[PDB]
DNA sequence: TGGAGAATCCCGGTGCCGAGGCCGCTCAATTGGTCGTAGCAAGCTCTAGCACCGCTTAAACGCACGTACGCGCTGTCCCCCGCGTTTTAACCGCCAAGGGGATTACTCCC
């Protein structure tokens, strides 16, 4: 759904269940409302956006 | 006695799902030796269980006889059954949820 249609603004996503898996490359912005103590997991989360096929500069 | 018709049975056909057998493996039953002890055995004590006698009188029995009560009979009526109608909720299927219990991560404390 999120990848299909640009009317959806925001994607709420838990850090561990949601950080690991598939591309989310029609986002452009990643907000850590809270940041994991293990920096790898925040890196995985950031790179669900910052990825091959990423549309725009990730902030 | 007959009959009609409903209700119960039987015969063969269909299919589905669970019973009966196969497979892999664990872990619980078996083999071997140890060691403690309890309960099997021999022995003594004296409890209390069984037997008998004799007496007392309360408890058991056989009988008379009255009447209280068990039982078959009669009448009624009411209320529970057999059957058609109306309706509701039990059953089935499919999706949701939540919860809880085991696991995994990450930090602080020792």
């Amino acid at each position: 759904d999120f990848q299909t249609r640009p009317e959806i603004f925001i994607f709420l996503l838990s850090t561990r269940a949601g950080g690991l898996g598939i591309n989310l490359t029609t986002a452009d912005t990643v907000i850590f409302y809270d940041s994991d103590w293990n920096p790898t997991i925040d890196s995985q989360a950031m790179d669900r956006a910052h990825r091959l096929g990423q549309t725009k500069q990730v902030t």
